C-alpha cells in the first residue's frame, strides 16, 4: 500500500531497458538527419531518456502517465515503419512486451495502494 513505490520501481525498470540491446534505438530522439520526413508522420516524438528525465524531475505524477510515455515510444515506431519486418520495428516489439511484463505489477501496486488510500 505504498503509493510512491512505484517511482523506484519505474527507475529500476528504465535501468533495465537500458541495459538491453533492443532499446538503442530508442534511447534518444529520433535523429532527423538520419530520418528526414520523421515529422512529417510522427507528431509527438518521445524516448527513453526523455522518460527517464521526466521521472527524475518529479514531472510524472503515476506510473499510468509513464507508460503512457513509454507505449508512445513503442506506437511512434509501429507508425514510422516502412515494414512490418523491419529490424527497428521488430526490436520495438521485443521490448514492448519485456516492459509490459514488467510494467503490469507496477500499475497493479499503485493502483491497489491508491484504493487503499481513498477507503
Ligand atoms: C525506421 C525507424 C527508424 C528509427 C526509429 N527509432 C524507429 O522507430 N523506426 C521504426
Amino acid at each position: 500500500y505504498d503509493i510512491q513505490a512505484w517511482k523506484k520501481q519505474c527507475e529500476e525498470l528504465l535501468n533495465l531497458i537500458f541495459q538491453c540491446e533492443d532499446s538503442e534505438p530508442f534511447r534518444q530522439p529520433v535523429d532527423l538527419l538520419e530520418y528526414p520526413d520523421y515529422r512529417d508522420i510522427i507528431d509527438t516524438p518521445m524516448d527513453f531518456a526523455t522518460v527517464r528525465e521526466t521521472l527524475e524531475a518529479g514531472n510524472y505524477e503515476s506510473p499510468m502517465e509513464l507508460c503512457k510515455d513509454v507505449r508512445l515510444i513503442f506506437s511512434n515506431s509501429k507508425a514510422y515503419t516502412p515494414s512490418k519486418r523491419s529490424r527497428i520495428y521488430s526490436m520495438s516489439l521485443r521490448l514492448s512486451a519485456f516492459f509490459e511484463e514488467h510494467i503490469s505489477s507496477v500499475l497493479s501496486d499503485y493502483k491497489s495502494a491508491l484504493r487503499f488510500h481513498k477507503r
